[PDB]
């Protein structure tokens, strides 16, 4: 199976069923995930959006990233960003998050050969 990209998409781009018990959602996926191991990450910005869509976004508006190394695109078009914030009475190991829903426009870092997301730069 395909790596970096597709890496990146389940790690982060979880276009995944409809809303409901966002908060739950989003700790189910992390804890799942296992990236609490440890350390809890501070923040995921999950993008709940169609990666037809992330890929289209990953070849509209190129931007120098805050690298100038890193090619990385603004998404003209606004999307649902899932910004999950360790704040839902987060205390280690109870690491539970305040499950964020925003829609507003993506930063991706594109990559590889072909260019597929690889990174989230950001959001605006």
């Amino acid at each position: 199976k395909e790596s970096a990209a597709a890496k990146f998409e389940r790690q982060h781009m979880d276009s995944g069923n409809s809303p409901s018990s966002s908060s739950n959602y989003c700790n189910l996926m992390m804890c799942c995930r296992k990236m609490t191991q440890g350390k809890c990450k501070p923040v995921n910005t999950f993008v709940h959006e169609s990666l037809a869509d992330v890929k289209a976004v990953c070849s509209q508006k190129k931007v120098t990233c805050k690298d100038g190394q890193t090619n990385c695109y603004q998404s003209k078009s606004t999307m649902r960003i899932t910004d999950c914030r360790e704040t839902g009475s987060s205390k280690y190991p109870n690491c539970a998050y305040k499950t964020t829903q925003v829609e507003k426009h993506i930063i991706v870092a594109c990559g590889g050969k072909p260019s597929v997301p690889v990174h989230f730069d950001a959001s605006v």
